[PDB]
């Protein structure tokens, strides 16, 4: 068996390998790289997303969220505040302003030990969920823009054709935004290139130890978890890897930098934070190997988990017996 310990792969493709974006998933797939639940791409150095970033402050970002903490250093949940829309100009200003930009630091495991301890006490504002790309259209390989999608994939290994699209979303950040510990909806793939600016530190649980993630959550979250038999689903619970390896919860930790892609593998858990003002741009996708994962994903009903439209063919079609409940919670 291929990485047995489930630690995070490096790839660094060359340009005739980058042409296929399915084979080379494959590919890593041969090399065990899912068993970690993440995975980092180094493009050719040849390959670039587009020209230039100068022309992107007039972006607008409709809905910033301003993210509240509760609890404990270690173990806290956060919430999101609607706040009134800016450019990107305006954000990027906003994250360089002495209020919310990157203390002096090291190294990043100084810049780490500085976000656990301190993170709950500040609330950063994250550009997060923005419809769009930053790919140019002449660039043809890894357009996150571009890719097959999953209603094609459905329907090619299953033989139903589907309502619903699949479009890419932006991400601006600023030091300590945060993402709470998740898996994808339907516990699809991610892919996440990080277009420019400071870095993003990821934390993975490995698939085949999800369930221990679960449990040690409900013991943490004992509330949210009366509320919702599947309350990580709601993406607000944050758990440090300090905690993470006092309860023996298997895990591992990458940085990402500007330039780079992630990917994240079906029901892999992850969470993590923004060193800095930072661009990336991510999108779900599926393979063959991923139907089995969707018929089996855990769902939300409370109401709580709210999705895009999309979701409800996977759901109808995967999950039949689920269908019912799932769409009330959607209502
Ligand atoms: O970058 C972020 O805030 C969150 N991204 C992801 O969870 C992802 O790409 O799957
Ligand atoms: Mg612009
Ligand atoms: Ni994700
Ligand atoms: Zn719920």
């Amino acid at each position: 068996a291929q990485n047995p310990n489930c630690n995070i792969m490096i790839f660094h493709p060359t340009k005739e390998e980058f042409n296929d974006f399915d084979k080379y998933i494959a590919y890593m797939e041969s090399q065990g790289a899912h068993r970690a639940g993440l995975a980092k791409i180094i493009p050719p150095k040849e390959w670039k997303a587009r020209e230039t970033y100068d022309n992107i402050s007039e972006i607008l970002i409709a809905t910033p969220l301003q993210q509240v903490a509760s609890g404990r250093a270690g173990v806290f949940t956060q919430y999101h505040k609607k706040k009134k829309a800016m450019t990107v100009g305006e954000y990027r200003h906003l994250a360089n302003s002495k209020k919310y930009q990157t203390p002096p630091h090291q190294n990043f495991e100084d810049l780490e030990r500085k976000y656990w301890k301190n993170r709950i006490y500040n609330s950063p504002i994250y550009g997060a969920d923005i419809s769009g790309s930053l790919f140019d259209e002449n660039t043809k390989q890894w357009n996150l823009g571009h890719l097959g999608t999953i209603q094609d994939l459905l329907e090619k290994e299953c033989g139903v054709v589907i309502e619903g699209v699949n479009t890419p979303y932006l991400y601006f950040g600023m030091w300590k935004t945060t993402f709470a510990w998740h898996t994808e909806d339907m516990d699809l793939y991610s892919i996440n290139y990080l277009h420019l600016g400071e870095p993003k530190t990821w934390y993975v649980v490995p698939p085949e130890h999800g369930q221990r993630l679960e449990r040690l959550a409900r013991e943490l979250f004992p509330g949210s978890s009366r509320g919702c038999g599947a309350f990580l689903r709601h993406k607000v619970a944050l758990i440090s890897p300090t905690v993470l390896k006092e309860n023996g919860i298997p895990f591992n930790r990458i940085t990402q930098e500007a330039g780079e892609f992630m990917v994240t593998f079906p029901y892999g858990y992850h969470a993590g934070f923004n060193h800095g003002f930072n661009c990336a741009e991510a999108i779900n996708f599926a393979t063959p190997r991923w139907i089995d994962y969707g018929k089996m994903a855990s769902q939300c009903s409370c109401g709580e988990a709210r999705v895009t439209f999309s979701m409800d063919a996977f759901v109808r079609i995967l999950q039949p017996e689920r269908y019912d409940l799932w769409k009330r919670g959607q209502d």
